[PDB]
């Protein structure tokens, strides 16, 4: 409250996580400017039907492994948020033919096993690659290498399996994704292979609220944060930085002065025009910004008069093996999570997301009915009473859902993304050293970025040397 002053742009998970570590170090003169009317960012729940569902992150990915994922204790022990281990063991039983009903289990299981071992091969190769990524490649090239082919999985089952294995995780096709940096994934190698599905009407966002309440003044009766240092509905539009200090202009024309600015807005937002930098950021930094990927991952939710889809063991995850790659193939049913709610989840990513976001909710529900009517020619399938189409790409405060490591981005130029310019510091999942794309990554980037700065402010070490 006296000493250097840091303005933190954004009250998402990395924004909150940074400001906490800052407060703890003694840097308590904090101003958090949050663009929307709530903290938590891409951890955001919403009312669908009569339930609360997640628009953003829904999983704690990487549990049960060699090292404790820091998100996990908070979820499972502290807040005891309702959640379920995901079981993908049965997918072979649950892949639907484009016209009429399920494939032969034994058949699918083979293609699965075959996919798995190509990826096991690519794991081995990845570990041999030079650390400069002089000799990195796309996941797809590794697939071609192994499958001895001009192309990757190119037939309806093979693709939806490919999609499940990759797109469903990184929101972009294997052919744009760097092998060296996704195969294998530090989230899973480090924290475990398991993923847990948070279904707790408090919201996964509860994790961020909780960390916020560690250091921000909250009302004793109500619980709401009331700390003057948190400023909602504050859209940062300009950042002026000289060696003297920094100016932050918001959209209602407020100008704040600080010693240092911590910027936690998504790589998507950074890629847009929303925040103008004066001076323009160095060419190196701009190049790093535009070369990395901000993927879109859309969780279409559906309400039904009755159920028509199998429930029971292995019935949560099913795929639709469309002849058109990435066309309503990934489906989730919620017998455990919201029983008996009668809702389905289809996921889409990337090119389909951008199409679907731009098109009428109506039109979309059309396309989905058609697919569902194809998948269960047997049953008598009612129209969905309600659809939900999260439009994160469209939203100017997000412009996507999480980062993806593309081919051609190496370790050096990844680091340039996170490297500070002057008194301008960056945090956010996209700056995470080993966990870009993830809640825990965003959380841990909070701490790291905070520490880079604490080192400058207190210990007077301010030249950050990129590697
Ligand atoms: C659809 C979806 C699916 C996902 N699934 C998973 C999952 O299951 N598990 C997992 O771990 N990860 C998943 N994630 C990724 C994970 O949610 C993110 O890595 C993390 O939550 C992002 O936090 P952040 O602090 O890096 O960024 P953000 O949460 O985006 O924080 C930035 C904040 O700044 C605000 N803002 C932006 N611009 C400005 C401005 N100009 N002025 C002031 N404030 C600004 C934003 O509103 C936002 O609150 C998912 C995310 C999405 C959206
Ligand atoms: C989480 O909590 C449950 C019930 O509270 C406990 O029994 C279990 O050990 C925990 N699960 C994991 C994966 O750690």
């Amino acid at each position: 409250t006296v000493g250097p002053r840091v303005i933190v742009v954004g009250a998402g998970m990395s924004g909150i996580s940074a400001a906490k570590r800052l407060s703890e170090a003694g840097i308590t003169d904090l101003l958090i400017l949050e663009a929307t009317d709530h903290i938590g960012g891409r951890m955001h729940k919403t009312n669908f039907a009569g339930i609360n569902v997640e628009l953003g992150a829904n999983w704690v990915e990487g549990v049960n492994g060699g090292k404790m994922n820091p998100i996990w204790p908070i979820v499972n022990s502290t807040l005891k948020l309702r959640n379920f281990r995901s079981d993908f063991d049965y997918l072979a039983q649950n892949v639907y033919k484009e016209d009429g009903g399920v494939y032969d289990e034994d058949y699918v299981q083979k293609r699965i096993e075959l996919a798995d071992s190509v990826e096991e091969m690519g794991e081995k190769l990845s570990a041999t690659l030079h650390a400069s990524g002089r000799d990195d490649m796309s996941i797809l090239a590794m697939q071609r290498l192994n499958e001895h082919q001009p192309n990757g999985p190119a037939t309806p089952v093979d693709m939806v399996v490919d999609y499940y294995k990759f797109d469903y995780e990184f929101a972009e096709p294997p052919r744009v994704t760097s092998l060296q940096n996704t195969v294998p994934l530090a989230t899973f190698s480090d924290f475990g292979d398991d993923v847990y599905f948070v279904a707790d009407q408090r919201g996964y966002e509860a994790v961020v609220y909780y960390l916020a309440g560690q250091y921000l003044k909250t009302d004793d009766k109500s619980g709401k944060i009331v700390d003057p240092r948190l400023q909602l509905n504050k859209v940062v539009r300009e950042i002026k930085y000289s060696p003297g200090g920094v100016t932050v202009k918001t959209e209602d024309n407020s100008v704040y002065s600080a010693d240092y600015v911590m910027v936690s807005a998504s790589l998507g937002v950074l890629q847009s025009d929303l925040i103008q930098f004066k001076p323009k950021l160095p060419t190196w930094k701009v190049r790093a910004i535009y070369q990395f990927d901000m993927a879109v991952y859309t969780m279409i939710f559906l309400k039904f008069p009755r159920k028509f889809w199998p429930e029971g063991k292995g019935r949560e995850f099913f795929l639709y093996a469309s002849s058109r790659r990435g066309y309503y193939g990934v489906w989730q049913e919620f017998e455990k999570q919201y029983p008996d709610a009668n809702v389905l989840l289809v996921t889409v990513t990337d090119e389909e997301s951008r199409r679907i976001e731009q098109q009428s909710d109506e039109q979309t529900k059309a396309e989905i009915m058609q697919v569902l009517r194809k998948m269960f020619p047997g049953k008598d399938v009612p129209d969905a009473t309600d659809i939900l189409v999260p439009r994160w790409w469209s939203d100017r405060f997000y412009k996507g859902t999480f980062s993806n490591w593309p081919v051609g981005v190496n370790r050096y130029e990844y680091d340039q993304l996170r490297a500070p310019v002057g008194r301008v510091y960056f945090t956010g999942e996209h700056t995470s050293e080993h966990y870009n794309g993830y809640v825990h990554g965003a959380y841990l980037s909070g701490i790291d970025s905070a520490e880079i700065l604490i080192n400058c402010a207190q210990k007077k070490m301010c030249k950050y040397h990129v590697q």
